[PDB]
């Protein structure tokens, strides 16, 4: 798959509202994760203690890979499909270290799109959710791809 400039263009400024507080973002967008599908708090062996929302919110821990969720994210968002790079540590990791299913990048992806729709209405309409989720969708179908070439799940 492939966005046109115009698909890009409404990711990338939801995104520079999303930029304005990232730490935010990142703790909403976990903890409406680990919420809708506990399972995925498992993975998360310096939180998988975490009990209530209002432990998630007071974590430090949990803020801080928010943090490092989003900017990954970002930048490979910022390269409008020709993320090949910025792909290939995250892959290993994430298939090898941390052995995240696609399932999983499937659900933050709905955490993605529910937050984002929550705090930016304006910026957030049906067209600009479309661009949102095909440009998650590429993300995840390249993913996937390159588990295969890995040797894990696909
Ligand atoms: C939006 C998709 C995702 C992005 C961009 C992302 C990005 C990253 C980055 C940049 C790191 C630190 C470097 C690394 O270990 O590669 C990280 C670590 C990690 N990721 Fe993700 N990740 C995503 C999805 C997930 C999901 C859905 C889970 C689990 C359900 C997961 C579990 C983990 C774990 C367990 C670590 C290590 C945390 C620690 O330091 O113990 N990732 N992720």
């Amino acid at each position: 798959m492939v966005l046109s400039e115009g698909e890009w263009q409404l990711v990338l400024h939801v995104w520079a509202k999303v930029e304005a507080d990232v730490a935010g973002h990142g703790q909403d967008i976990l903890i409406r994760l680990f919420k809708s599908h506990p399972e995925t708090l498992e993975k998360f062996d310096r939180f998988k203690h975490l009990k209530t929302e209002a432990e998630m919110k007071a974590s430090e821990d949990l803020k801080k890979q928010g943090v490092t969720v989003l900017t990954a994210l970002g930048a490979i968002l910022k390269k409008k499909g020709h993320h090949e790079a910025e792909l290939k540590p995250l892959a290993q990791s994430h298939a090898t270290k941390h052995k995240i299913p696609i399932k999983y990048l499937e659900f933050i992806s709905e955490a993605i799109i529910h937050v984002l729709h929550s705090r930016h209405p304006g910026n957030f309409g049906a067209d600009a959710q479309g661009a949102m989720n095909k440009a998650l969708e590429l993300f995840r179908k390249d993913i996937a791809a390159k588990y295969k070439e890995l040797g894990y799940q696909g």
